[PDB]
Order: structure tokens, then C-alpha cells, then sequence
């Protein structure tokens, strides 16, 4: 079989690496006349990718032709499916010719084909790699256009090449946008923010005078904690490295910052959304009975992450962290519920059940309504986030809540509801066991209505370090 044959050439041409012959290969097919399927095409857009810009001669045919087959993949009609992104960005990365990778994203486009944010990452970082602000913002443009949405290194880059080409107004909106989608910044963006408000054109933009009713009116349209209206004062900027206090009181100016609010309909839309993610991996029978026993439960004030209680900073299962962290939960709730413990069922019957009254005490929280032991090959993540979601409450576990699952909720409501809905334990040797409390005030960039701007560092663990923020206010 021929298509098979080009299948079985193509994937040893090349492991080796060989370019030429991938080329000699591809021209072939087409003098016999054999049709290249999305398999083909992709290697082939791959194995272009390993050659290198020429900073010696002009272009290597290898990237060169690489863009022309790129081309006639999508004009032949051949879907492109994820490695086909991919390969086509590597491609464009290699080259390094931000208006060929941009072509790409535009013949996409032609053909009703949607560009992944990693198409446009080449085009974008390109031009501002460049100094080209005018043809990054028709990047962005293009972006926005597409429905597809920037993280933290786009952002970044359109905040560098605004600044570099001392654009005010377009770094009040990219500052916006990272407040809006990144919410806590890197410390290479943190450090960016803190030369724009050091910066002369930081310094001689702003307004002396504005209509107050016209910022409070746009603080409660919003949502709170900015106004979005433009930069109010004047003069040069006091921009100070600093920290909150534990109510949100800035530490250099002694503003407290806000807490924002959560519209309960996005909490509905984000709980439908965990469902069916659940119900997507989940055996569904196991995950809706589940949704059944919590229906006829409760009521909870905090739900516990009963395996990550157990194991956290310890080198086996400690029954003494999971009941000290239960009981803890139940002193702390207004009327002494207890909260609901999810643990796997082969952790209610294995080494937790080890001793007599710990056993009889994991009866007596099933006993009591609050106890779901998971079946086994269940991951219990689903059913203690749909429980904490569900019950409006607490939810008591040490997992970071980024990686692998966690990536399918999303960067916008998730980390929001997180913030205020999550409480992790921390040990020291003076005072045993703490329950930290989600704090008062939103950890994220805030625009207060006389034009101060408050910055908070994405930091690993904020219980471990000490989280820095930068404080800019105009000093006149
Ligand atoms: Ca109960
Ligand atoms: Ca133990
Ligand atoms: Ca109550
Ligand atoms: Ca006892
Ligand atoms: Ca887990
Ligand atoms: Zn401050």
C-alpha cells in the first residue's frame, strides 16, 4: 500500500534526521501522484523543524519549503488536529520570521481553521522581540478576534513593547488584562511593572482633575477592586517594594485593599462544568451516586481532602493529622458540625483502620453523615472540589490545584473560588496544627479610585514565603 508505504519511509525518514531525503520523499509522492493524509503531513512539518536559520547564507530549503508544505496541507483540505499546531509553531519558531509565522495564522483563519494560542507565539514574540509595535497590537488584534486567549508571556511582551515605545495608553490596557487574566504576576513581569512606574512616561501621564462620579460609577460596574476609566494624578510615581498585612492593609501606604466578590451565576455555570469533567473520567455510576448521597447530606461547613490530611509533610498516613485536622474543623464551625471527610474506601479499611478506635472513629464519621469512602479507581479530586462547590463551603486540603485535572478548570473562576474557598494546614514545633483561613481581601492586582496601583508577585506556597507586592502611588 503506497500511503502506507510513505507512512513507514516518512517515519524513519526521519529518527535519522534526514531533511533532503524527507524532501525527495514528499516530491515524489506527488509525481506519483500518491495523496499525502494528515499523518504525512504532519512528520513532515515536523522532521522541517530540525533545520536551523542560516545565519551565513540565505534560508535553508528545509524551514523554507517547510512553510510551502505547511501551506498546501491546509489548501489540499487536510484537518489539522493537535501535532499538526505544533509542528507548524516549531516551524515558524525555527525560521524566526515573525511576518511568515503570521501568514500562517492568517491562512488559518482563510480556511475556517481556529489558530492555537502557540500559532500565534512566534508572530507575537517576534515582532515585539523587534521593537515592531504596530505589527504585535495586529497580532493581538488577530488573537482577539479568534476568540483565543493570552497568558502571563503574552501579556508580558505586548507590556514590554508598549513601554518601549512609550505607549501609555496600551500599557494601562495590558495591565488590565493581566489583572483581569493572570491576576498575580511573574517576578520578570513584576520587575517590568515596577520600571513602568519608575518610568518618565509613567511620570508626564496622567490627569489632574476627573469626574469622581463618573470612576465610582465604573468601580460598581466592573465588579470591584479597579475602574478601568485611565491614569488619574500627576507627576512622578512613589513605587515601593512592600507587603500586606493579614486584613489586606498595605504595609507602605496603609490602603486596605478589597475584597472582590464571586457573581454566584458563574459559581452555577463552574459547577455544571465540573460535573460533566467529572462524569467524562469517572465511572458515571460511581460519581452520580456520589451526587446522590451529598444531595441527601450535609448540611457542611468545610469538606476535607481526608488522603492529603493524612500524608502531607509525612512519611506514611498519619490518623493523628486527618482527626486532629477533623476536629479542628469542627471547633472552628459556628455550630460544631463535622466536616465532611472524603477518603478512599481502601484508606478506610487498610492502614488509617489500623488500630481499633481509629477504625471504630471512621465508623462513627460514616455514622454521623460525614464520611464518603470512594470506590476503588476513583479519583477522589472530583468529589471533594463537587462537594466544597456544591455545599458553598471550606474546602480543607494542601494539594497545589494546577497540575494535570486541575489545568481542565480553567485560569479565571477556578483560581478565584480557590482563593476563597481553600484552607491549608501548616505544623510548627512550638504550637502543633493551624488552619489557615482564606484571606479577607483578593490577592490580585487592584486600581483604587484615586488612580493607586497595588501589584501582587505569584509566589509557590504564600504560606512559606512572605508574597511581595508593589505599592504606586503618585507622590503629589
Ligand atoms: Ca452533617
Ligand atoms: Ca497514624
Ligand atoms: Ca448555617
Ligand atoms: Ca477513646
Ligand atoms: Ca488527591
Ligand atoms: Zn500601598
Amino acid at each position: 500500500s503506497p500511503e502506507a508505504l510513505l507512512k513507514q519511509k516518512l517515519d524513519m525518514c526521519s529518527k535519522k534526521g534526514d531533511v533532503l531525503e524527507a524532501l525527495r520523499l514528499y516530491d515524489e509522492a506527488r509525481r506519483n501522484g500518491v495523496q499525502l493524509s494528515q499523518y504525512h503531513y504532519n512528520v513532515l512539518l515536523y522532521v522541517c523543524s530540525l533545520a536551523e536559520a542560516a545565519t551565513e547564507s540565505s534560508p535553508n530549503p528545509g524551514l523554507s519549503r517547510g512553510f510551502d508544505i505547511f501551506k498546501q496541507m491546509i489548501v489540499d483540505k487536510v484537518v489539522p488536529n493537535e501535532a499538526t499546531f505544533t509542528n507548524g509553531a516549531r516551524l515558524a519558531v525555527a525560521k524566526d520570521d515573525p511576518e511568515m509565522a503570521f501568514d500562517m495564522v492568517k491562512q488559518m483563519k482563510a480556511f475556517g481553521i481556529q489558530p492555537r494560542l502557540r500559532s500565534y507565539g512566534p508572530a507575537l514574540f517576534g515582532f515585539c522581540r523587534k521593537g515592531d509595535a504596530d505589527k504585535a497590537y495586529e497580532v493581538d488584534a488577530h488573537m482577539v478576534e479568534s476568540e483565543v486567549v493570552p497568558e502571563e508571556p503574552e501579556l508580558a511582551a505586548l507590556l514590554k513593547v508598549s513601554m518601549d515605545t512609550k505607549n501609555a495608553d496600551k500599557v494601562y490596557k495590558t495591565l488590565q488584562r493581566l489583572r483581569d487574566l493572570v491576576r498575580q504576576v511573574s517576578k520578570s513581569t513584576f520587575d517590568m511593572i515596577e520600571e513602568w512606574f519608575k518610568s518618565e512616561v509613567a511620570t508626564k501621564t496622567g490627569v489632574k482633575k476627573w469626574d469622581v462620579k463618573k470612576i465610582r460609577d465604573a468601580v460598581v460596574s466592573g465588579g470591584g477592586g479597579w475602574h478601568g476609566q485611565g491614569w488619574l494624578g500627576t507627576g512622578k510615581w512613589n513605587v515601593k517594594r512592600t507587603e500586606m498585612d493579614e486584613n489586606g492593609v498595605c504595609k507602605c501606604c496603609k490602603e486596605k485593599l478589597v475584597c472582590i466578590d464571586i457573581n454566584p451565576v458563574e459559581t452555577e455555570t463552574f459547577a455544571a462544568s465540573l460535573t460533566r469533567l467529572a462524569c467524562e473520567r469517572e465511572v458515571k455510576a460511581n460519581f452520580n451516586q456520589f451526587q446522590e448521597w451529598l444531595e441527601r447530606h450535609g448540611p457542611f461547613d468545610a469538606v476535607i481532602d481526608g488522603a492529603n490530611m493524612g500524608l502531607v509533610n509525612q512519611r506514611s498516613f498519619s490518623f493523628f493529622q486527618l482527626n486532629n485536622t477533623v476536629q479542628r474543623c469542627q471547633q472552628i464551625s459556628p455550630s460544631k458540625r463535622l466536616p465532611l471527610v472524603i477518603l478512599h474506601k481502601s484508606r478506610v479499611n487498610g492502614g488509617p483502620a489500623t488500630y481499633p478506635k481509629n477504625r471504630a472513629l471512621l465508623e462513627k464519621w460514616k455514622n454521623a453523615g460525614a464520611l464518603y469512602a470512594t470506590p476503588p479507581g476513583s479519583n477522589d479530586d472530583w468529589y471533594w472540589l463537587y462537594a466544597a462547590v456544591s455545599c458553598k463551603c471550606l474546602l480543607v486540603t494542601n494539594d497545589e490545584m494546577r497540575d494535570h485535572l486541575f489545568q481542565l478548570l480553567g485560569n479565571s473562576f477556578f483560581p478565584r473560588w480557590k482563593e476563597k474557598h481553600q484552607v491549608r494546614i501548616s505544623v510548627t514545633r512550638e504550637d502543633g496544627l493551624k488552619l489557615n483561613m482564606p484571606p479577607p481581601y483578593s490577592i490580585v492586582i487592584q486600581e483604587s479610585e484615586d488612580g493607586t496601583w497595588h501589584v501582587p508577585m505569584s509566589v509557590e506556597d504564600d504560606l512559606q514565603t512572605s508574597r511581595q507586592w508593589l505599592c504606586a502611588k503618585r507622590s503629589k
